[PDB]
């Protein structure tokens, strides 16, 4: 209940009662890491460009912590678009409308977030320093949007003889007031396991400066502990010296003919649609938010499947169980780019497979979007799931690519194959 109210408070921003990319009626799609919010038809788009680019979560359908509303709070559409959507003209602009067809919707918002077309430009390491410290969140958002790449770091005032990053700057300088920087740079910069100049992580940083709340923040988004620097301390070692003892509450917990029913789950935007209706349809389609669940029958080398594709929002996934009856095949989808969830996924799988409904159940894994960037991996998929020690049940991890279709047909003839 404490969230119903920050809810409201995201919705009634200036601007989020039109959607971010195509204005239509008030919006419930909000991308977490750049705080805005998206009609249904808009919000498919940007899962398709990935968490890279962007997070999407449902205010109406999915369980938001407080933490994760911070940008959302801090941003909202009008403050952002007057960057990101600053050199658009009000006539006739290629910004679609509450019912623009798919074509047009996806062109526009993939050179607006990737391509950063219609952002104002300019270069910049001075101001980048300035806005940090000032507070400046709409102008750090400048930066980001002329490529900035808050990676590599910038040259400081005075007496510039050593070299600070972006990110281990704006921890060593924040309040209260000053954190949606510093998420909306973890989120967006993540180069957040990097050592600087002395060996030290931004995760050391935290501990010095008596920057409680930015440890929080810094551990969500899955940070390394315990990593060495030039005076060989772990994080804990640092906030000892200086006796920062909330810090230290933090970093101790930091430690520890043949015919099938198929059912296929995974979390929100891990591909369960476009596996679905690439398979029946040959060609890649987009797909919306599967807000229900979607049921397709397969034919492929003479066996019949009967999936059922259910929406991975986390409040549509207590309905699960109900699917649980009479399924021989579980096909989970994991999307391998979203390595902040992973942990999230093996957890959902094992409450599946768990299940007193389930126990003889031939089990495929997808991992899922192998194109993408960063991929993790199919062997590391197993060991995060937790599959290295699962004995007395038959599952096979298979890599694929939705989008292009590499691998779906493989992991077909593993179930026709485990399936005698
Ligand atoms: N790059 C890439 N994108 C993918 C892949 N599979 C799915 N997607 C995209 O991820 C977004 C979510 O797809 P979707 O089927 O709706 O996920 P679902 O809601 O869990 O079923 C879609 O816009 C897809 O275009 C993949 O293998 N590679
Ligand atoms: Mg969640
Ligand atoms: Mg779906
Ligand atoms: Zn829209």
């Amino acid at each position: 209940d404490l969230t119903k109210l920050l809810i409201a408070e995201v919705k009634s921003r200036p601007g989020n009662s039109q959607c971010c990319d195509c204005g239509a009626a008030d919006p419930t799609w909000l991308s977490t890491n750049l705080g805005v919010l998206t009609c249904i038809q808009c919000s498919g788009v940007h899962r398709e460009l990935g968490v890279r680019f962007s997070r999407m979560q449902s205010l109406t359908l999915d369980l938001l912590g407080p933490s994760e509303l911070l940008l959302a709070l801090n941003m909202g559409n009008t403050s952002f678009n007057e960057v990101m959507e600053a050199q658009l003209p009000s006539h006739g602009g290629p910004k679609p409308s509450a019912e623009s067809d798919m074509g047009t919707r996806r062109d526009y918002i993939m050179a607006k977030y990737v391509e950063h077309r219609f952002a104002r430009r300019c270069t910049e390491p001075q101001r980048l320093w300035t806005a940090i410290c000032n507070r400046d969140l709409l102008s750090v958002l400048e930066a980001f949007a002329n490529g900035q790449d808050f990676g590599q770091p910038l040259p400081g005032p005075d007496a510039q003889a050593p070299e600070e990053l972006v990110l281990h700057l704006a921890v060593k300088v924040a309040n209260q007031a000053s954190l949606p920087l510093v998420d909306f740079i973890i989120q967006n910069g993540g180069h957040l396991d990097a050592k600087a100049a002395d060996g030290n992580t931004a995760l050391h940083y935290a501990a010095l400066y008596n920057q409680p709340d930015c440890l929080k923040l810094l551990l969500k988004g899955r940070a390394l502990v315990g990593t060495v620097n030039e005076a060989g301390e772990t994080a804990l070692d640092i906030a000892r010296k200086k006796h920062h003892k909330e810090c230290e509450e933090l970093l101790e917990q930091a430690q520890a003919n043949k015919e099938m029913r198929i059912l296929m789950l995974g979390l929100d935007a891990a591909g369960k649609t476009t596996i679905l209706y690439k398979l029946k349809l040959g060609q890649s389609v987009t797909t919306i938010p599967t807000v229900g669940f979607n049921v397709e029958t397969v034919t492929y080398k003479n066996v019949k499947f009967n999936v059922w594709d259910v929406g991975g929002q986390d409040k549509i996934r207590p309905l699960w169980r109900h699917y649980y009856t009479g399924t021989q095949g579980l096909i989970f989808v994991v999307d391998c780019a979203d390595r902040d969830r992973i942990d999230e996924a093996r957890q959902e799988l094992h409450r599946i497979i768990n299940d007193r409904e389930m126990r003889d159940a031939i089990i495929l894994i997808f991992a899922n979007k192998q194109d993408l960037p960063d991929a993790m991996k199919p062997h590391e998929i197993q060991e995060k799931l937790g599959l290295t020690r699962i004995r007395d049940r038959n599952w096979y991890v298979q890599p694929s690519c939705a989008t292009s279709g590499d691998g779906l047909y493989e992991g077909l003839t593993w179930l026709t194959s485990n399936y005698k």
